[PDB]
């Protein structure tokens, strides 16, 4: 337990890794300060040495590798296939409800991990506390992807507070506006793909 | 050498804290996910910052003379005649602005104020500020300023530097925000007015 003297707080935005002449350097978004040096991924556990593990970092996220059991969340499961996806949801989401309809094609290949997230606060706050009361999870999926979670039984005893959980664990690790699909393989989609089946096999 | 930068990879970084422990000082990213071991460097003033001293320094001082910038160069007007200068970046049309520059009066045997115009507030700012900088006669142009008359300063005949002013994007990139942005002598800045200017210019 080494106890940090003093810390402050840098006038940096962002950083990227910029690789020449058999070097790694980090430079800042207004190119006022470089670090040379290594960079180690706290959350995965592991030094970044090569560049393809920067693209990594950047394009990917990897839960079980950093520690993070979506299971935990605010999450209900479709299909029963060996891949796994994740997609966070907002309950009011029309765009999330196409998903959660295209996906259901794809129930043979896949499992769906949708991690609902009161994103749009107000009622999505109501409606994300409906289905983690929920007494009988069974009946979960079908009313997030209608839109009817409102109805859903609570449990006698439950109560969260307002600041969601799942909602501030997207917002830590870097989850940006719904849906967003992280394919079986780590990849990330900040919105809707496109044609999910093909976006989802690499 | 020079050699190619062969690839460029942004990272989910959003800021960056110096942390000392154990005889080093780290870099680690505003939600802990990363940590940068080695050595950083100041580009602009083109030296290595080894001491938190040093970080503190870029944390709370900006010196314009020691990362090359003379501001004498942006849209600038000068008042006083002190041996100190102080740096103030004003909105034509910001009433706290026009308060300090008034404030700052009293102090110019002390002092020479740079006071540098950016429309920050955009819209009828811009054409005030290209009034100035296109101003034909620069020695009316403190009081049209620090008086909101900038409309009727004469121009050159051919003058107009545009939609996006220099002295804007110049304050945006080198990270001054708001206005009044107030430089003291030593560097140490105030995003706002301070709440007494004579004694805050003092050094500390």
């Amino acid at each position: 337990a080494a106890k940090i003297e003093d810390i402050v707080e840098l006038p940096i935005k962002g950083v990227r890794a910029v690789q020449s002449d058999g070097q790694i350097m980090f430079l800042s978004e207004n190119g006022r300060f470089v670090i040379s040096g290594q960079i180690y991924d706290l959350w995965s556990k592991k030094p970044l040495n090569t560049m393809s593990q920067m693209r990594d970092v950047a394009e990917r996220i990897h839960f079980k590798s950093m520690g993070m059991d979506v299971d935990t969340l605010n999450t209900v499961s479709m299909g029963r296939g060996d891949k796994e996806v994740v997609v966070f949801v907002d309950p009011r989401c029309a765009v999330c409800h196409q998903l959660m309809g295209d996906a259901k094609s794809l129930v043979d290949d896949y499992t769906f991990k949708f991690i609902v997230i009161p994103a749009l606060g107000a009622e999505s706050n109501r409606l994300a506390k409906n289905l983690y009361c929920a007494k009988d999870k069974t009946h979960a999926l079908d009313a997030l992807m209608n839109n009817t979670l409102g109805s859903l039984p609570s449990k006698e005893t439950c109560d969260p507070g307002q600041y969601d959980q799942t909602l501030l664990t997207a917002h830590f690790i870097g989850i940006e506006g719904v849906p967003f699909v992280v394919a079986p393989d780590g990849r990330v989609s900040k919105g809707r793909p496109k044609n999910l089946k093909s976006w989802l096999e690499s």
